[PDB]
């Protein structure tokens, strides 16, 4: 699941390890972490 996530988020423009860092934070939760990073 997690890497179906960060996937999702650097298919946005963002990083691999900040995606991972924003998912880690939000406990897996997708939605919060692209908020994070917008």
């Amino acid at each position: 699941g997690l890497n179906s996530k960060i996937a999702q988020l650097v298919s946005m423009g963002f990083d691999p390890l900040e995606a991972a860092q924003a998912l880690d934070a939000a406990n897996g939760d997708l939605d919060v972490a692209a908020s994070f990073l917008l």
